[PDB]
Parts: structure tokens; C-alpha cells; sequence
């Protein structure tokens, strides 16, 4: 239930959230996971 | 404040979060956009 603050990107033709490898450790993330995305 | 599920990928070498054009429509997501992503 943690979370961190992000921009969508633009990177190979798709839109993404780029997860950094700090915030990945403060929320808890690893690839596979299920996450919520908001728009704030 | 809309909201989706989705799952953390690897693309281009980096940890992102895809965001499909029916997700983009639904939530009003645009690139440049801020969003607060959340571990499920």
C-alpha cells in the first residue's frame, strides 16, 4: 500500500511509468507485481 | 482520481508500467501527465 509520485513517459512507442531502482525499494516493487496506477 | 491494475514489466532494460490507450481513455491519462502508482 505504499506509493510514490511519477510522470508518464513516452520510451519504444508506448506510454509507461519508468519505476527508478530507489523507488522500487521504497514501495516494495519488483517486475511481475501488480500495482495501481492513479491519475492525480 | 480514476484508477487501473496493471503489472510492473521489463522494457528497454528498465522497470516500467505499460499503459494501454483503453487505460490512457478511461483514467484521462496523457504523457507528461503526473500519477501515483501504488502496490497492490
Amino acid at each position: 500500500g505504499k506509493k510514490f509520485v511519477a510522470r508518464v513517459a513516452e520510451a519504444g512507442g508506448k506510454r509507461v511509468v519508468i519505476i527508478p531502482k530507489a523507488e522500487r525499494a521504497k514501495v516494495g516493487i519488483k517486475v511481475g507485481d501488480v500495482v495501481e496506477v492513479k491519475k492525480v
